[PDB]
Order: C-alpha cells, then sequence, then structure tokens
DNA sequence: TCGGTAAGCAGTCCGCG
DNA sequence: GCGGACTGCTTAC
C-alpha cells in the first residue's frame, strides 16, 4: 500500500512524523529536514524556479530549520521578500507525500475518551486539578473496545466494583441500560488507588497512542485536567508521556474578552467533538451539553440521576460508571450519524495538513495552493502584514411586506466560487484596472464595456484570459467533489419521499428492509417492492434513507463551506493571498449578477404577460430571486387544475422550459459584457410555493429582508409527500426563542400559509388560554452571555446592562455563598425568564445555565414569580403581530355586523 | 467565543415641547 | 411610546 502520515511536528531542527508504512504498520521517525526558501534573482540566470508572477527565483537550501527561520528574520531586517513555505512541516509533507494521498481509516487510531472527577467545592478547574480523577472510559477504534478505568478508593469515598450485569439491565429492573451492542466491548479495570489508575492509563496510552483524539469538551476539560493531575502527582516528565514525543506546550486561547489554556500534545491531533459539531453541523443550539446534543441528534432520553453529580459517585457508583461509559458511546453514535471524523480526515489529507488544521480555512487553502504551485516549480509569496479594513458584500433587495400566494424561487449554483472561476480571480491573474461606472450602469447595461482583452468585474478589476489562476484551478477541484456529494444527498432525500408515500399504505406482512444504495434514485424494481412492504420494513428503510441523506449533507455542505471560505479568505489579513481588490471583485460582481438577472427576469415576464413595468421579482438576497407566479397560475385559471400537484407540475415545467432558458440567455449576455473567461452563472429553480388547492391558505409572506415564510411543494427537484414550511429569519428559526414558542409560532405560520385567517384565530385563542401550563424551560428565552464582569457592579447591574446579563446578576445574588450551586460560565448560554414586580429576587429577570434545571435552592420561587404575561407578549404576541400585519391578517376575530345574531 | 458581509430584533438610554 | 444611537446577539446569505 501507499504510505500516509498520521501526524507531523516540528521540534527544533527535527521533524517528528508518525505514519503508516507500506506494510500498513504504524511507525515513527525523526528527520532532520533541510528546508528550502527562495529569493528573487537577476533575470538572466539559469533557474527553474519562478514566483507566481513569473519573476525568477533562486532556491536557498538551509543546513536546518532554525537557519531558515533566522534567514527570514534577516530578510525582513534588510527589507526584501523571503519567499516559500515558512511552515516547514507543510513543506515536509509536500516533499514526503508527493502524490494524492490514499489513506486507510482502519489503520488510524481514533480515541474517544471521557473522565469523571468528584468535587464538593464546585467546578474542578483543569489548571488546578486538585481533585482525584475517579473514572476514565477510553474507546479505541482499532480494538473496538471501551477501556474503563475505575477508582474504588478515594478521599471522597470508597466504593464497590461496577457490575456489568446490573449495567445491562433495564432501568425498570434497576439497571443502567448500557446498550447491549457495546456490553461485550467493555474491558473493566478497577483500581485501589489513583496513582495505580493513572500509571496504568499512561502505560495503556503508550501501547495504544491516539492519533486522532476526540470526545466531548476534551480540549478544554479532559486533556488539561488529566495532564495537570498527572503533573501534580508525579511531575512534568510523567505528564509529558501523553505526548508520543514527550513534548507539550501550554497554549493560551485568546478571544475579545479574555483567555483560557489548553495543552498542546505534540504528535497527537486533538479534534474535540464539540468543536467539530460547532464547525460542521450548521446548527445553533440553545445548549451544548452532551445530553442536550444527544437528545437532538439521536432522540435518546436524558441520562437520569438523583442528587448533584458531586454526590453521584458516593450515592450510586454503579450508575456513575455506567453513565461515563454511555457518555463516550453517545459521541460515537453522533459521529456514526454526522461523520465529522471522516470529513476531517478527507479534507486534512486532501490539503496535506495536520488533521486538526481543518478548523482553519486559511491554513487549509494555504497548503492546497502551495502544493498546487509546487507541482509547477512555482514559488509562493511571503505573507505580509495588512491593516484590517471593512469591505462591501452582497446585495439584498428590500421586499414589500405582504402575503405572496404563488412563488417560484431561483438560485445561482455555488455563487462565489463560480464567480472566481468565471472571472478568473486569482493573485497572479490580475491584469490591471479599468475606469468604473456606477454599478447601476452595469446593471442596466448602459456602461461602456470594461475591456476587449481581459475578463472583468464591475469593481474595476481586469484579469488574464489566457490561463486559469491557481485559485480558480483549486477551487474547481473541491467544487466538483461537493457536487458529487450533493447528488447523493438529493437522491437520498428523493428516495426518502418515495418511502413516505408508500407508508400511507403499509402491507400486513412480515418482511425485511431492502438492501439498497440510498445514494441513487430507486429503480422501478425497487419502487415496486417498496409498495408491497410492511410499515416496520418501510420505517427502517426511511431511517436508513435519512442517515444516507445526513452523510451526504455533511460531505457536501462542508465542501461548500471550504470553497466559500476561500472567497472569504481573500478578505482576511492573515491569508497569504489577502487582497481586497480580489475579495471585492467577487462581491461586487455578485451584486451586479443578482440585479442584472432581476431586470432580465422582469423583462421576460412582462413580455409573456403582455404588461410593462410590473415587478415580478419580489425579493432577492445575494444570489437568489423570488418570483411572483400568481399571474402564470391565473393565465391558466385555478379551475383548470385537478389537484395541488397539478399546478406544481405546471409551474415546474414553466420554470424549466421557459424561465431557465431566459435566465441562461441573460447571463450569457452579462458574461460577454464583462468579457469573462467562462460562463458559469447557472441559476436553477429552487422552490415552488403556494397554498393547497381550494384552501384559504395564503401560501407565503415577507415581513422584511431575511424574514419570510413559504409553503413549499417542491425543492430542487424533491417533490414532498407533504408540503414543507420554508421559514427564514423569523423567530421559529432562532435559538433565542423559547422551544414551546418556536413550536406555537410555527403552527400559527402553518395555519396562515395552508388554511387561512380563521384557522389562525382558532389556534391563537387556544395557545393564549393554555400557555401558563407550559414547562418553564420550554418558555425560557436563551442567550449567549458575554462580559458578565463588565456589567457587574457590586452584584448589581451597571449602566447599559443587557437584559440577559441582569438576569445572571440576579441569579448570582440568589445563589451567593453556595460553592455548590451551578455557576454561569462566561461566554456560554443561559435560559432567561422575566419576573413579576415585587418578587424576592429583587429584579425583573433571572438567568441560569442553559440546558439545565435551575438549582432547587430557588426553582420554587422562580416558578412562583415567573411573569407569564410579559413572556407571552415578548416572545409570542409581538412576533405574531409582526407576521400577521405583514400578511394583512388578524390573529383575533374583529367584530362584524353579524355579532348581532 | 481560536479557527467573508448584510441585516434583522431586543434592549438601554434619551430625546421629543 | 416611538425612534435613533448604541450594544448585544442572532440569523441569511
Ligand atoms: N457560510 C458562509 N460563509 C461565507 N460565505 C457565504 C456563506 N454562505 C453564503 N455565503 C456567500 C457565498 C455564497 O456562494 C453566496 C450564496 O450563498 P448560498 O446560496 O447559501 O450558497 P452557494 O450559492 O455558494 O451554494 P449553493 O450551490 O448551495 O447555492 O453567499
Ligand atoms: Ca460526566
Ligand atoms: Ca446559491
Ligand atoms: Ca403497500
Ligand atoms: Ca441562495
Amino acid at each position: 500500500m501507499k504510505e500516509f502520515y498520521l501526524t507531523v511536528e516540528q521540534i527544533g531542527d527535527s521533524i517528528f512524523e508518525r505514519y503508516i508504512d507500506s506494510n500498513g504498520r504504524e511507525r515513527t521517525r525523526e528527520v532532520e529536514y533541510k528546508p528550502s526558501l527562495f529569493a528573487h534573482c537577476p533575470e538572466s540566470q539559469a533557474t527553474k524556479y519562478f514566483d507566481i508572477y513569473g519573476k525568477p527565483c533562486t532556491r536557498k537550501l538551509f543546513a536546518n530549520m532554525r537557519d531558515a527561520s533566522q534567514w527570514i528574520k534577516r530578510m525582513e531586517d534588510i527589507g526584501l521578500e523571503a519567499l516559500g513555505m515558512d511552515d516547514f512541516k507543510l513543506a515536509y509533507l509536500s516533499d514526503t507525500y508527493n502524490y494524492e494521498i490514499k489513506y486507510d481509516h482502519t489503520k488510524i487510531r481514533v480515541a474517544n475518551f471521557d473522565i469523571e472527577v468528584t468535587s464538593p467545592d464546585g467546578f474542578p478547574e483543569p489548571s488546578q486539578a486538585k481533585h482525584p480523577i475517579d473514572a476514565i472510559t477510553h474507546y479505541d477504534s482499532i480494538d473496538d473496545r471501551f477501556y474503563v478505568f475505575d477508582l474504588l478508593n478515594s478521599p471522597y469515598g470508597n466504593v464497590e466494583e461496577w457490575s456489568i450485569e446490573i449495567a445491562a439491565k433495564l432501568q425498570e429492573q434497576g439497571g443502567d441500560e448500557v446498550p447491549s451492542e457495546i456490553i461485550d466491548k467493555i474491558i473493566y479495570m478497577p483500581f485501589d488507588n489513583e496513582k495505580e489508575l493513572l500509571m496504568e492509563y499512561l502505560n495503556f496510552w503508550q501501547q495504544k497512542t491516539p492519533v486522532i483524539l476526540t470526545g466531548w469538551n476534551v480540549e478544554s476539560f479532559a486533556i488539561p485536567y488529566v495532564y495537570n493531575r498527572i503533573k501534580n502527582i508525579f511531575g512534568e516528565s510523567t505528564a509529558k508521556r501523553l505526548s508520543p514525543h514527550r513534548k507539550t506546550r501550554v497554549k493560551v486561547i485568546e478571544n475579545m474578552y479574555g483567555s483560557r489554556e489548553i495543552i498542546t500534545l505534540f504528535g497527537i491531533s486533538v479534534l474535540d467533538y464539540i468543536d467539530l459539531y460547532k464547525k460542521f453541523s450548521f446548527t445553533n443550539q440553545p445548549s451544548y451539553s452532551l445530553d442536550y446534543i444527544s437528545e437532538f441528534e439521536l432522540n435518546v432520553g436524558k441520562l437520569k440521576y438523583d442528587g448533584p453529580i458531586s454526590k453521584l459517585r458516593e450515592s450510586n457508583h454503579q450508575r456513575y460508571i455506567s453513565y461515563n461509559i454511555i457518555a463516550v458511546y453517545r459521541v460515537l453514535q453522533i459521529d456514526a450519524k454526522r461523520q465529522f471524523i471522516n470529513l476531517s480526515l478527507d479534507m486534512g489529507y486532501y490539503a496535506k495538513i495536520q488533521i486538526q488544521s481543518v478548523f482553519s480555512p486559511i491554513k487549509t487553502w494555504d497548503a492546497i495552493i502551495f502544493n498546487s504551485l509546487k507541482e509547477q516549480n512555482k514559488v509562493i509569496p511571503q505573507g505580509r502584514s495588512h491593516p484590517v479594513q471593512p469591505y462591501p458584500g452582497a446585495f439584498v433587495k428590500e421586499p414589500i411586506p405582504n402575503r405572496y400566494k404563488y412563488v417560484m424561487s431561483f438560485d445561482l449554483t455555488s455563487l462565489y466560487p463560480s464567480i472566481i472561476r468565471q472571472v478568473n480571480i486569482s493573485p497572479e491573474t490580475i491584469a490591471g484596472t479599468f475606469k468604473v461606472a456606477p454599478l447601476h450602469d452595469y446593471i442596466n447595461a448602459v456602461a461602456e464595456r470594461p475591456s476587449d482583452v481581459y475578463s472583468c468585474s464591475p469593481n474595476g478589476m481586469m484579469y488574464y484570459k489566457d490561463r486559469d489562476g491557481v485559485v480558480p484551478t483549486e477551487i474547481t477541484k473541491v467544487f466538483n467533489q461537493r457536487k458529487e456529494h450533493k447528488g447523493y444527498m438529493l437522491a437520498a432525500q428523493r428516495n426518502g419521499e418515495i418511502i413516505k408515500e408508500a407508508l400511507h399504505n403499509p402491507n400486513l406482512s412480515v418482511d425485511e428492509p431492502l438492501d439498497v444504495d440510498y445514494r441513487f434514485d430507486f429503480s422501478d424494481e425497487i419502487k415496486e417492492k417498496i409498495k408491497k412492504l410492511s410499515a416496520k420494513s418501510l420505517n427502517e428503510m426511511l431511517f436508513r434513507a435519512q442517515r444516507t441523506e445526513v452523510a451526504g449533507m455533511t460531505a457536501q455542505i462542508n465542501r461548500k463551506a471550504l470553497i466559500n471560505g476561500l472567497a472569504g479568505a481573500l478578505g482576511n489579513v492573515w491569508f497569504r493571498y489577502y487582497d481586497l481588490r480580489n475579495a471585492t471583485a467577487i462581491t461586487t460582481f455578485g451584486q451586479m449578477a443578482l440585479q442584472w438577472i432581476e431586470r432580465k427576469v422582469n423583462e421576460y415576464l412582462n413580455e409573456v404577460c403582455g404588461t410593462e413595468g410590473e415587478a415580478f421579482v419580489l425579493y432577492g438576497d445575494t444570489d437568489s430571486i423570488y418570483v411572483s407566479a400568481d399571474k402564470i397560475i391565473d393565465k391558466v385559471g385555478e379551475s383548470k387544475f385537478r389537484d395541488t400537484n397539478h399546478w406544481v407540475d405546471f409551474l415546474d415545467k414553466f420554470a424549466r422550459e421557459r424561465m431557465e432558458p431566459a435566465i441562461d440567455r441573460g447571463f450569457r449576455e452579462m458574461c460577454e459584457y464583462m468579457n469573462n473567461k467562462q460562463h458559469l452563472m447557472f441559476m436553477d429553480r429552487e422552490a415552488i410555493a403556494g397554498p393547497p388547492l381550494g384552501s384559504k391558505g395564503i401560501g407565503g409572506f415577507w415581513t422584511g429582508k431575511k424574514r419570510y415564510a413559504l409553503n413549499v411543494w417542491d425543492m430542487e427537484g424533491t417533490r414532498y409527500a407533504e408540503p414543507k414550511l420554508k421559514i427564514m429569519g423569523l423567530e421559529t428559526q432562532k435559538s433565542s426563542t423559547p422551544k414551546a414558542v418556536q413550536k406555537a409560532l410555527k403552527e400559527c405560520i402553518r395555519r396562515m400559509l395552508q388554511e387561512g385567517e380563521e384557522s389562525l384565530q382558532e389556534y391563537f385563542k387556544e395557545f393564549e388560554k393554555e400557555f401558563r401550563q407550559l414547562n418553564y424551560i420550554s418558555i425560557a428565552s436563551v442567550s449567549s452571555a458575554n462580559n458578565i464582569a463588565k456589567y457587574d457592579v457590586g452584584g448589581f447591574p451597571g449602566p447599559k446592562c443587557p437584559f440577559h446579563i441582569r438576569g445572571i446578576l440576579t441569579y448570582n445574588r440568589a445563589i451567593k455563598g453556595n460553592i455548590d450551586a451551578p455557576q454561569v460560565v462566561e461566554g456560554e448560554k443561559v435560559y432567561v425568564l422575566p419576573l413579576r414586580e415585587g418578587n424576592p429576587f429583587g429584579d425583573k429577570c433571572i438567568a441560569w445555565p442553559s440546558g439545565t434545571e435551575i438549582t432547587d435552592l430557588i426553582k420554587d420561587d422562580v416558578l412562583h414569580w415567573m411573569d407569564y404575561t410579559v413572556l407571552l407578549e415578548k416572545t409570542f404576541i409581538k412576533p405574531l403581530e409582526g407576521f400577521t400585519s405583514a400578511a394583512k391578517l388578524d390573529y383575533e376575530k374583529k367584530a362584524s355586523l353579524f355579532d348581532m345574531f
């Protein structure tokens, strides 16, 4: 097999590499890598190295890495560019793996771990590590085993061994319900003392050294806790055994408001799953506790126990250990679903970076572009300092707030990357500038043609047309991968709908789910067999179709994020290829494209409807247009349609056969106007929206920019079994809105779009009447909580104190003295509730850590003083009033002359 | 929250005769 | 009470 790296580090003048050799074996080597860097040299000199602009360079081979670094410094002291890859480990990988990496995940050791630490005096600070570590569960992907290290004797209690038989039993038998599929995979090791536990853990770690290290909050808690605890008990040298090269560094993580510390373990790649989730999941959660995220992703119940966690070990060690094991498994189950580890491996090896560098689009692209240029003996420029400067982004059209009955949307494919490719935007393809006209003049095709030679953007930039830039070349490669996966995702989604249809008529029989590849549209033979399946088989297939869809979503959306990251990196001062001329060339071209095609589509439709000056495009944002289709439907007449699906087909056919060719012609002209290298503005139909045939539903409404709802029947070729609400921006979509409130507002919108005014008034009246019964958590608002210190003045709100921060200060006064009450953590999220006048807490609101029950100390008083009226008005009525006035509806029946009968 | 811009709404503070 | 200037937070792209 072809070799591949596992990890790479620079330690002084040595590269330390762990890798898989040509026999599939894990090895480690130390290499005294001699880096090369580059300087410009005289034009008449025989060299094979040229910078990206074609200026000749001489290569400088250094005796070692420190010499190379020193040289860079002196080149700065002189005032001359020092060219080449200054991150020597990327040059090492480029040299050592000079081919497209083929990796085998089964050889990569992926460790998932979690620790427990009992603490009476509140949160066990990792940087202190003053309390014993009393449980570790470490799952190893190569052995497929959960290794459980259990402390039986502690200063906080001596306990009995954990029982695997009780762990397996149902909770109803007094057991812990550890999933039966992992019971045989547990290797249980009890210890008489913490020192033995930790020494055996290190020995284990040496034998089975993680390559990828993950878990939940491992980087901010488990890793520093374990390192510091071992450090405290044994000394530094023993703690450094967590690094396969015996090298570790305390690293300060700084943000705007302060900083924290993590431990860098050289020769390990830490991918903390909470961070993977935040980067790749495209959710925003009210809470990031493992129990909250598990429930969300997997529909598994919360891990239930009595008393505080600080007393769990002593009161119920059986459950304590079982929950530690289950916690480790829940991360594996989320990863089985989301496949973020697989994603990180793919992107990391593709770029030839340290796997953990997938968190940085700048590092990822720097390495892709460097490898690409290196293939042609080209030399990358030195990174420079730039002051941070604001620059302009997308155009968003101001919509007229209203109901909109029939709507078809269209959207440009991978816009920013497509612009890069079409225009040929790249550091080395800049050809010059032209004199810019107001954007309006380009939009209306009245400005002078920018160039007869070069490819242009309306920001004034011109680019070479003779060859592709490295940026267009490399972005195309990832775009093509993205396109493949989106295909599988969309096929899995269509297949899901076929299964949902068949579930209307499940067969009374005993059978099996079909063995199919959900990434591909079901054949006719498969569809026939489906129509004959039981509900149990069909549901199982649906679960599988939906997993396939999620896997595709992960693969496609994060490749989209990567290429969109390159367009954005051009406007980040830390990027080697930072250039506001290129960042703005992209965004400005996008503005033109949208408004250009708005004009074209209006012109096309005014023509086919025999009108003039009417606005058919009602809205647009960045790269999308929403077209009012009422008139198209009206030209046939509602009367002519058999059912909803009939007009959906008609609109689909109109968009494909009439609108899309018109849109294509408009963009080809624009390409010619701008003299671009390649026409890549492909704007396809996205949504077909409208009320159910014969209903009084309104179909859709806009309240403003980035705020709208539509009742969608077909999305990007997926024909839904049941219509789906596409709601953007509104409160149902915001993590800050209470859960029960999101749900009620969503049902109000459903009724508006699908059923009409009367149905809405029916539901509103009932919600208002019943809401005071709702569980307090479900009606709490949510907010991130920054600068609690800034606004704290002796425990009371300072000037300009934000509402949620006030709540925290209320909470802090109410729990003061209690070392054991849960603390609000700076920068994390809180639940927030308003409080009625004259309450014991002495203020108008209270907040506590999100994803938790508020401590028993005060729960009773909070429940009693909760201001339901304020809660209702703020989170429910006010947004509903916004929706309904926009839609010209009333959520309450207005009096009429009939109310005399 | 270590890892592109546009723009919405909540809330504070204060004006607005 | 509503709006503007401002901060804070959260979305849509
Ligand atoms: N998360 C993001 N980060 C950076 N730029 C973004 C992001 N989302 C959107 N943009 C910018 C770049 C996009 O090309 C453009 C239009 O967005 P959008 O329609 O969501 O995706 P897209 O057009 O790139 O892909 P798709 O093919 O799925 O439509 O807005
Ligand atoms: Ca725990
Ligand atoms: Ca798009
Ligand atoms: Ca059937
Ligand atoms: Ca879009």
